[PDB]
């Protein structure tokens, strides 16, 4: 009625595979990748049969790829990919590959329901878009060493060759729930081809894209617990996948809770007594002006702000020399608890200085907070042990705004990754003249954002390519396509021209004159196919 | 309890009710010229107890009327394969149909996600689910833009252009990939997922090629009808106007899987040699003892000299020329005025007449020159598909003829010989781009291209992968510049065109529905709301 | 470039049918339910093109349904379908039908990667278990109304007739994500045949079934919200869809802020100034490496003195130098109890002028350390909770722990003290043992019982899951045993006995059915037919 076992065999293999995952763990790979369980916890997690994803190898040939250009000092430079076509071009040209979910929000949703960025599709939704390229990566790879492998060497070396497996780092938004979602969307992406994953410190469902407002963050040990999920689920199911920590704070205005003490710095609250809860205040009322006018008299700040502001209004006799005992203990980077700076304000000055930062509450409950880049910093510091690659959404491409982020975070950890977002959500030719444009990646290379991406360059390529042809298309019929794409894609190196051969028609028909003992009558590039008018 | 009670007579009544409903609608001037092969009672009773109304349908009439309007004024509809919900988005401004296309799915849709070339072995549900891919996407952005306009004075809106992004889709349907039953279902699903009309092609499933590759079977006229039929019966039931688009690879086919339909008989190739035995299995008993490759391709090349392929027309003819009689053209004209591609003459009937005429049993085999999968020979040319057209005519809206090159001569002539028979017949070309177009004809021709066809009644016209190139051609340039030249790339090839060509999509965030959601979230958090995400700090203040 | 259009006519358009909305929701169907927007305002987020989906004549099904049964005091009874075959053989029975998020989670994810009861599935994942029933229920429909329509009408009157359209009512969770999700969620559940779906007020990223541990609650105006945006999806998109709404707050010990009124008066804090931060307490000694860890927990709790301020205002007035005590308790319940609103600050000054002390209470440092607050919920939380929802919501749900009829009659006394015309529902669930719960002659009569309290619709959550586990277990075994009589013996003998229609299972899939449309398309006739002459079910004449 049941199975029977060898229980000796049973530990032995457990044990087995214990030390396999500490050999594992001990690769250079993991040098600076922080765990904290052990190899027996994840051993233990695992089922009895060993699965080796293929994404595994795009994770190495990724880190590899960082190793060089951080050492190199040069950058990985990308952009977001729509579809198999896409990919197909790129890999030509560039070494990695990006899957963007702000893309995927407009174009790719397993429920082909549209919308913009709010990572409300469903959860499998950038996983199968990244299946959907990796496969497509896959095939033509596929197709290109057929065509090769049945060339003469000395043709060979004639034809050039399209390294078609770029790694892919895709978009995991906020991880779409609580760690066990974070898990199952990790194993997702293992699953379905991807070589790093990125992941941002934002509340899900509040879920904004980076350059919209009203962005919401979540308390830095939670967004931890998220990397760490990821890394947990990697490890379970056998993946050196890269891991992206992101965070928002640059811009944000919100927060979930109070609960971590490298927060407090920064969570902003009420300095007059009288104000009562703004919240309610506002409910009493609706059931605006009324708020302006509840602000003013709040006197909305930062603790050590209103910590400064009693030292210079007030009877003290060294006040300079007061603030920097404030400022050299309680500052961004010190990750003081609040009853901490208040206790040393009260040894400063002999006050319990009020504040208050529950009455400032937003009507969902979220507390106010003032984040920069230093805030960024902070966070950055704290993910980066848990987190291959760094990054920090900045609402401008601003050089000097990149350089405090890069220095800030790596002198502390400086062997860090980073990773910068080229948004075109900025507009690149009102911020920065086009010799800076030229110039810029690399800059930033210096500085060691080894990693690069236009998130939405795919998008709008498009959308211009589309938009252009479908003009003229309307207004000179047929002359528009020889004239506006066909021409220029012959005359331009471009292989899709030759569309039967480049979907992999002569793949094909092998397979079909394989199986057919040789020979076939509807061999699909013989005698009639019309691609000898591009000879 | 144990089952449910019901009104028989109710029953009867709402059957009755029904039959007549439909009855009403199939005297509706669309189907003015749709031939039906089964009663309104066959189709009521396949039906449920519960009527569904498919907006897909809505688009179908779209789409009858205004193809209707271009035929009146002797204009085409012009469109191309789109994408993805970019393609359709943009189009919507400049184009007034849509092409979903299956050579397009096949590389970079199918929902196994395992790409391919055009053969049509991606899973069933894979254009009827691209066809909701851009749907939806329509949808969603008529949905985003009638918020934008109804948020806005009417002294504003007056002032801001008005896009029709519903413009109707018409899916490539392949062969139907299967049976009947198939087809029914494969149709089922394009009505409910948003297709104003469906095309399909008188090739065999699962040896199924693009228009343009080799190699191409053909199946009998009555089992494409058959096809077209299926479609309607569907379409019947589940209640949609949908059009019908009938294919023909006829052109340029040079196989077919039986022989069984007399209308094919004219086009069948046999051997005129009775020594010739069979091919097939000639080859097989050189293969089996180790001939392979080019020493056995020399066996057939010499069977066929031997064989003396051709058309039984041609062999008569033949017989006549070199033969002992005495008025000899004369002769060929007795026959070939009775006997033609659009005669429809059985080869009984055509031998019969040759005794007749000559008094010779005519020796004709074309069972021993089938290939090896058991294809019959066939030589089809513009005729063959005019024959099949007009065959077709009845059951389909639209009809097509796919063609190796963008010759005039030979749409003309398709055109011409399928209105004489049928003249109210709406017609579609494919503008391939298969073809080399700079190549094939010069630049004066091509503007007027489309145009001149037009007023052959060629009423609906698409470039088949025009979807693909564009984005193809756009996303290699870009790499290239952007592997060069940096963020420069970005700045110069695409951001700074889009704006200068009022592309709406630069701004990304309003395009992407960002404004029309949060006044979802506003709505439903009593009017207002701190996660607002095109409030103040959003970057599209940027592009002011 | 672009197309031309009537402004005049855009406008008439629009004012058509702000008008049409408002009919329509002056209509029967709505008279309990409370909308915070105009029809205007819905308007504006519809298209140029109407869309009527089926799954909308379902729900006013479901809602006459449910009007009769709460009229004659009797009960919807149904029970969690798998997949087509429940749903066929169910329509026999029972007149509604429940999809079940738990048995989704490992039976039906759309990654096919199953998991326990925690909502991590993907989103789509019920929406599109709901149309995996839909299309088999209008399928089957469809079946039979040629089986009827294809014999005489003598010959109808004697063949019986399946309901096989049973509306739906499906598990939408906890929304999976913001109030965008919960639209797009409901969206699809439209689309796809869902008459009605429930929605629970707990945390996303901590969902539990009803009947796990650590419920991590939400304030309640963000479960309304959640609500409303049902309700603003299906207005958009023109579903008489029924919301329902679930409570957890009968066994939740968490939430995820304390920014609601409502919600302070069981918000668990600590009574002892002494007490610091147990969050960062913990984090402190986990930090140098330290069972013993839990030690220090529970030594902290019982220092802390964790209750409710009330309990603590209460325990102040018992052990303090007052004169009246009985009367001095009863100023402050009557004020403040769990049905009463009274914010933290209002009820701290109310125990400041019956006593003239700040009765210390500190909920922030009682935190766990992922940031929730504490909770103690029971029965009347889940009232307060209710009484809530209830403008929002079609049927009311509150979660509880075991089948006991006090508990069951106390939340529905109290709901239906405030709202007397609020329709019901309870779980009737296999987590309970329901021998050990109560006898048999209980039993039987319970879903009655309740169906006086005005529980119009009940459902077993798990049960197709479990008659499926029993039947294919207890048939394996036999089947490993002695072989083919197993079948013979164990299925298909009773089967025939019983009656059920799937012994014969090439009509029951619809292959007479089918070789119809076969035979309409082919003229008449066809060599291919399904059942023609050969086929094997001659051998069930
Ligand atoms: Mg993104
Ligand atoms: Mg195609
Ligand atoms: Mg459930």
């Amino acid at each position: 009625p049941y199975t029977p076992i060898d229980i000796q065999k049973e530990e032995a293999d457990f044990q087995k595979e214990v030390a396999e995952i500490k050999k594992w763990w001990s690769e250079p790979r993991w040098r600076k990748t922080k765990r904290i369980y052990s190899a027996e916890d994840i051993a233990k997690k695992r089922g009895t049969l060993k699965i080796n994803h293929p994404s595994s190898q795009q994770a190495d040939k990724l880190f590899k790829l960082l190793e060089k250009h951080d050492a190199d000092k040069t950058v990985s430079f990308t952009f977001g990919a729509l579809d198999p076509i896409h990919v197909a071009q790129m890999a030509k040209y560039l070494d990695s590959i990006y899957v963007s979910g702000w893309q995927c929000s407009s174009t790719a949703s397993t429920s082909n329901e549209p919308s913009p960025d709010l990572a409300d599709y469903p959860m499998d939704t950038v996983p199968n878009k990244v299946e959907h390229l990796w496969f497509a990566q896959l095939f033509h790879d596929r197709k290109q060493r057929e065509e090769r492998l049945t060339l003469s060497k000395e043709e060979r070396a004639k034809t050039p060759y399209i390294d078609f497996l770029r790694p892919i780092i895709a978009d995991a938004d906020t991880g779409h729930g609580g760690i066990t979602a974070i898990i199952k969307l990790t194993k997702m992406f293992i699953e379905r081809g991807a070589a790093g994953i990125h992941i941002e410190d934002q509340a899900p469902g509040t879920k904004k894209c980076g350059h919209m407002a009203g962005k919401v963050l979540v308390p830095v040990q939670e967004h931890i617990n998220r990397l760490v999920a990821i890394r947990a689920s990697a490890d379970i199911f056998g993946s050196n996948l890269l891991a992206v920590a992101r965070t928002d704070s640059e811009a944000a205005t919100l927060i979930t809770s109070t609960i971590d003490h490298r927060d407090h710095y920064f969570i902003i609250g009420a300095t007059n007594p009288e104000a009562g809860d703004l919240a309610a205040l506002m409910a009493e009322a609706e059931s605006a002006a009324i708020e302006s006018e509840w602000t003013k008299k709040a006197g909305l700040k930062l603790f050590h702000e209103a910590v400064i502001d009693e030292i210079k209004n007030g009877n003290y006799s060294n006040k300079d020399a007061l603030i920097k005992k404030f400022t050299d203990k309680v500052n961004p980077l010190s990750h003081t608890s609040h009853k901490e700076a208040k206790k040393l304000a009260k040894e400063l000055t002999g006050k319990d200085i009020y504040f208050n930062w529950d009455v400032a509450r937003a009507r969902e409950g979220y507390y106010r907070y003032q984040g920069g880049t230093q805030c960024a910093v902070m966070r950055g510091r704290a993910f980066a042990p848990y987190a291959d690659l760094i990054w920090m959404e900045s609402a401008l491409p601003d050089y000097a705004q990149a350089k405090e982020f890069a220095d800030g975070v790596k002198a502390a950890v400086p062997d860090q990754w980073l990773a910068y977002n080229l948004s075109p959500s900025f507009n690149w030719n009102k911020a920065m003249p086009a010799d800076e444009q030229e110039t810029y990646i690399k800059r930033l290379g210096k500085l060691g954002y080894v990693w690069q991406f236009i998130t939405l360059a795919g998008l709008h390529t498009t959308a211009l390519a589309v938009d252009d042809f479908s003009n003229q298309y309307s207004q000179i019929g047929m002359k528009a396509y020889g004239q506006t794409v066909q021409q220029p894609e012959i005359e331009k190196g471009v292989e899709v021209v030759k569309h039967q051969k480049w979907s992999g028609a002569t793949y094909i028909d092998g397979l079909l004159k394989m199986v057919s003992g040789g020979v076939t009558s509807t061999a699909a590039m013989g005698q009639g196919v019309t691609e000898d008018q591009f000879k």
